[PDB]
């Protein structure tokens, strides 16, 4: 059974900084056949589902913003976002997809600080 | 807590004709306040993460070949290929993004017949 915890819950920072949310698996979710981490980053905007951000860890999806990058290996990962935009207010999911049935965490509310 | 169960657990049917995978979750993901359903259906190819396909019961997310359609309500939902393609070869899984954390199904493998 793979559970997801997300880190912090909700976070707020100025147009145009960074903003980091964390994220990590109860289990491994890197497989040592292919050396690949099965973990994936969703953004949901609100009031629309989840849309898929990253992949494998740290590739990006395509259409996906060049300020969205994820990172980490094994059991503890993190998306990134360079610099803020006023459209990326949303919560953030992460998601294993190593074993069935895959899970997501808890999500990780994105605000703005005006 | 929302459990997804998928059925069958694998079918295949010649190119061309229709396909059928169907997914049941414990509880309605049928939310009163909008009368929307909050169940999506993701394609993972053969090595590649599963990728959106259907969301909101019905609504085909863009790029989206036509010969997929998801239907249903509450707790009974379809996934119908009109006409299986080569390219179709993949696990289908069915996610409920009413609750949190996100579930997924267990998946279903769809292969041609041939
Ligand atoms: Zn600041
Ligand atoms: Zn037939």
């Amino acid at each position: 059974d793979i559970v997801m915890t997300q880190s912090p819950d909700s976070l707020a920072v100025s147009l145009g900084e960074r903003a980091t949310i964390n994220c990590k698996s109860s289990q491994s979710v890197l497989y040592s056949s292919n050396s690949k981490n099965y973990l994936a980053w969703y953004q949901e905007k609100p009031g629309q589902p989840p849309k898929l951000l990253i992949y494998w860890a740290s590739t990006r999806e395509s259409g996906v913003p060049d300020r969205f990058s994820g990172s980490g290996s094994g059991t503890d990962f993190t998306l990134t976002i360079s610099s803020l935009q006023a459209e990326d207010v949303a919560v953030y999911y992460c998601q294993q997809y190593y074993s069935t049935p895959y899970s997501f965490g808890q999500g990780t509310k994105l605000e703005i600080k005006r």
